[PDB]
């Protein structure tokens, strides 16, 4: 399962990826605008971003209709090979995947609510599907569900179309989206970094090194 | 599935070797530091561990920062091709994993307590992971649940990473692991000399002898 | 199953109140010295809450042995008949908890983890045992699983102690806690905020009004 | 299970209340209006319903605030004392459900979605819970899997506020409401038709009748 | 588990009652007109067989409208207090059901294929409703399933009208009720007849024989 | 569930009784004429197995035709209210036990080979019902799918007559229709003896008894 | 669920019976000789442990056969009310079972391996059977299943004797036997104190004492 | 699925093998201390089972010491190559297992009773491993839930050690055996005498042949 980091911060990513365990990352307007201050630039801070990130990178359109979406998108695939067009599941979102995928450039189609519209956008040509389970849940449905299915349709047909677990808001989040087989999460870096936590592998390795010392006054490993 | 001895006591390992049934050895600072008493030193016993098994050796570094971790892990390495270095779950633990994987250096996480740790070790490069079902099991969790769901997960993305069953405290530990199909479980000397012995075993060996006997006295099977 | 709030911001509390559906309110030492701050006191703030709610209120006690935890259940269950006793999972808590029941005080035993907490805390008599599932879940394990547990556990000996599923993080803790046959949910504000909320319910509202201007402008 | 007709046509509610398979009626202000051609008074037509069916005649509010819904919810009431009153899974559609509730007012929560919503109408007090299972398959989630969580939840809490199962599209959405075991189905007069009617029965028909004029030519 | 026969045959009948196996009777046009020869009247069979029967015996009508199902059913029940009026799946039928019942007439309501008609019929106050499950299996659908679903509707209503499954094929179909729980079958002789066989019985038989020759060889 | 003793031989039905797991007897008359050696007469023995055991004993007729079994069946009863009346599952045989059940002579079906001529038996009227388990296992059937079966069916319609598992081979047997359900099994006295066996329980007493000499020499313990 | 503590050792029963969560006591010959050294008397240790503890206290016999059985059978239920006369699963063992519990004597039928021996304890009236779980797992048999067999089997016929269960290793016995609904289990202390434990416990009352020391520098509660 | 013959009754195994329906033979101590008896030698016992039957034989060492099995297996071994070393699940029978194996000598491990013992016999090396489903039945455990077990693990690792369910009792075993997957079955004589016969069958046979007599006298 691959992990994105759903960020702009450039330090997030720099560490994420020291741990071996970001694969890409996704933005938005507001993350990239974040990170703009202080004589940052919004387009300085997606163009170091591009550079630096080895997998991929997913990008907003906010066109709404499609002449624009795909003029956008061609526009954000030129700033990288790595660049993800980031499209809603609508009409125009659609023809502007299909018109995309035939121009070779990666396209993540967002707003993702149930399987079918899942189906539609991999049936599009689109690389990744992007269901948002955190506002499945808001509204009283279980969002993993939807994972679970559009795992099952993928399956069935063989479709190359990557699952983007997204709107991510806990580690059972994460877990069922593993043991779903979900090609890859999305997640901000505080959710990344309580990923790898657990109250007894503090304990476990407290008691490690306590005994450690009794070997090993100074606690060394001379080898 | 491998069988590993979890013991640094130097008995135990050659009788477990000699009974054919042992395919490696897991060590951590504690059971080291049982060992190193009355003049023992660590460094010796760790040397000789790596000599009298032929099969993986694991051995944990103390240093808890990515640069300690390293520089003991190449110390680790350095002892013979059968070390296996063994990295905490922790930050720098997963830094650690992703250079001396590049390393090509064999890497064992420990200190393991639910399948996203699993997986975050294995996407960062790691040879085996070592979930501790026992100390689960002290929390009141049962831990080859998180066994069989690390198998699942492991399978739906064909990771290479082997699942090292630890903290092992008696013998259905071992049979749900075997039936869940983990890699490896890491046993206690007294949990491996169990696993041979059934009381319809002995019964069912007395009575073939004892059968025997009316056919020769002696007790040899003479052609 | 009772809903409950779970803060000390009483101008949560009050909002939540005065939508009819909450049942009743808990607290604990972190949520009340949120509060606390600028001037206010908590004990200002704790006998305000139990003034506002008519239903059930948690307080926690903050004495770690027997004796000071008995004492304050004493101080927190004088302030109200409305007053619950929180206390901690905990040897000495399990010792307060068998007389605080003793002496017909109601009390809730928190920082449950896993289902044999919850059956021993039922064993000493508490009113409500509250696990908490969203700190499980931030470890990686499905806190929900808990409670199915427990609840199956108390079925099994008819056990009156009432579940009372807190730490809960969304509204499917909430959804799933009621399929289970939880006792009582206590949600944050925020979280009881979306219970009523559906945009189908949005969309069929202004359908509706406009259906109706047709057969009567 | 009891089953409503969802309509205000009279000769379609005379009919199916002749089969001895409707328990009652839903309406809303569109219905209504549809029957009121020719000379026929709109409040004429859900006079004549609650005279004529001897069951649970649901009439919606149309005000959606607390004070307005209770006032025309009064005024429904004063209509027949099998009225009963519609009101929208809002803040102020609980708040009127409970105060109606304890007025001794029959209530029918509607524009549920999911199975927390029909709870939160259940602790209000609401005589039934009216879930649309039709608009959830619209947007591609089973509607009838809410319907099973809200039975399950109700049995949990020996609730006894009613299942209303809603928007309802197909005889399979009766079907599975009977197998989970909703109280209460509403369906429109073309499902309710289609609901007695099966190809083997008009083969057996013909069948019998054809069997039978040889043992009888007359 | 009650086991009809579906028949008219009276030595057949007179037989299944001393097995002490057979609860009550399933006719139809065909069957009795069987038996109605050699002097014997199509009205007397029945006659004869509401006496001798001390239990239910079902009896078809013939008309198709409503008018004329009252009728005859209301001569039927004149014939004996045991008797039960068979009625068709049908609107009319329905219709016929709800007014029976309210006069404390007994009815089974035949050509019943889904789940939902056999809710229908109960809710209309049927006695018995009677799914036709080999002509289900006929047409390529498992018949037990549905019995399986009425089983299961009926017993979340906790519906009074009795399953009485029909069109028995075989001893498997009879197997299945059971397992399912459904009230009644109804059973050709034949079919009755294989039910109490099995090839170990006949081979235990036999061993029991020799046994006990060696025991007493008197 | 009780448990019967398949047997004529009064020293087992007495031992059985004196361990409180017997609550009736089962017998055949090849069962009873086993036991009518050196002197003892076949009555004799059939009387006085009736005389001394408190629960239900099963006696079988040998005529085949309706007259023949009745007035047999009036016979058996008459040697003792305890008398069961075994009668085969034949046309004959029901009409029998709906007799029999008329007069309150209480009746045992046997040779039922499957779940539906179980139900005929029990309408009517018969007090046990008895599945041969053993023969079909010999055909190849697993028996205990009939006593399931049965099980269920007797539930859905709150049938009073008793499931009498018979022609039982093996303590799994014994098991399976604990877990099923059903109201008795038949056991002949070596099945019985076995029932109470486990190797564990041998070994466990044995160290007991071996502990508590350490602080009782004589092995007494002295209250 | 009742919780008994396994152990003759008297400070550990008195401080769990302090901790208000013992519901009573089992022992067993190994127990005792564990306890009864260096002057201490097999006798008083048992007479102290009916003293200090409210609930029921089993002894068990030592005798092997029937009428011995007996007789320190009303030895122990002399020495006071709350006393269970524990009987091994012996065919001796039986007859005593059902001799004691014609007399209203309390007993626990104990070195119970598989459901049947517990159900032939039951039959013979015994008041509590003693299944060992923990003995199962070391022969690689999964202990639980026979609680869960034995539990649905005394369901099935409403029986009255009360499943406790024993030779408990770890907390996941206990929850499993909990959620199988066992009446009872006994555990060792070590196993006791471990189920009031846990390390979110700790750490969440930790934050607490911390967050309240904001608002309170003394730590009190002050109302 | 192969099916042997669990024997060492020369007059079973002539009978057996005539059949055409036995695939191999097994034999333990016990067996052969039976056939063993007035005059007749269990050498000569073990040489005539050889010869008469063709495929696999399982003969048991009786040592209880490493260097006595090998010792004892390599005798074994030398009176035909379709002889089957049998050793007993013990730590020296392990050791003996791993030094036959790699002498490329046939071994089969009895006194199985757990898929766990049956896992260390593979990995030991063995050619078959033989649990004894019938004296699991004897001690109250459903003993064709081990193999199912030992299956599950041999597939889960690709394990090419042969599973043999042995101490059958019944035909009941055998389907079991066959619907889990067991590669190989041993039957004593009685067992094997029903695995082809059904009463259907045989009412069947007549019924074709009256059927036929009527189509041609
Ligand atoms: O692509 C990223 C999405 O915008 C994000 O994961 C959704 O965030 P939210 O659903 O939590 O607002
Ligand atoms: O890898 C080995 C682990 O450190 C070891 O198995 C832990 O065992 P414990 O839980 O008994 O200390
Ligand atoms: O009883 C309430 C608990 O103290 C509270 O729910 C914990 O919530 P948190 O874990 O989300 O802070
Ligand atoms: O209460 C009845 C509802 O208004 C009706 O069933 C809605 O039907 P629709 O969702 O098909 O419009
Ligand atoms: O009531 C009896 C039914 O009419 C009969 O069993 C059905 O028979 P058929 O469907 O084979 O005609
Ligand atoms: O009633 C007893 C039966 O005859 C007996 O249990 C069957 O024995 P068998 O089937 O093993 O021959
Ligand atoms: O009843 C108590 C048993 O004798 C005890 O639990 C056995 O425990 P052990 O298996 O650890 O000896
Ligand atoms: O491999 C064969 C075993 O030794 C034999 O099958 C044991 O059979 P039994 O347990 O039925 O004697
Ligand atoms: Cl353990």
């Amino acid at each position: 399962m691959k992990i994105f980091l759903d960020t702009a911060n450039i330090d997030e990513i720099r560490t994420g990826v020291n741990w071996g365990i970001v694969d890409g990352v996704t933005t938005n307007p507001t993350l990239i605008s974040k990170e703009a201050v202080n004589g940052k630039k919004y387009g300085d801070i997606i163009r170091e971003i591009l550079k630096i990130v080895d997998g991929p990178v997913s990008v907003e359109v906010v066109s709404t209709k499609y002449e624009g979406m795909v003029e956008e998108a061609r526009k954000i695939h030129g700033l990288g090979d790595n660049a993800v067009v980031k499209i809603p599941m609508t009409e125009d979102g659609l023809r502007a995947i299909k018109t995309l995928s035939s121009e070779h450039i990666n396209t993540n189609c967002t707003l993702v609510f149930n399987p079918i519209q899942a189906l539609l956008a991999a049936k599009a040509g689109v690389t990744y599907v992007s269901p948002f389970v955190g506002r499945l849940d808001d509204i009283g449905e279980d969002g993993m569900q939807i994972i679970d299915m559009i795992r099952t349709i993928f399956n069935n047909y063989i479709i190359k179309t990557q699952i983007l677990v997204a709107s991510i808001r806990n580690p059972i989040h994460v877990l069922r989206s593993a043991v779903i087989g979900a090609d890859v999460v999305t997640v901000p870096f505080n959710v990344l970094k309580s990923l790898m936590k657990h109250p007894k592998t503090d304990e476990g390795l407290a008691k490690f090194l306590e005994d450690w010392k009794k070997v090993s006054p100074d606690g060394k490993l001379i080898l």
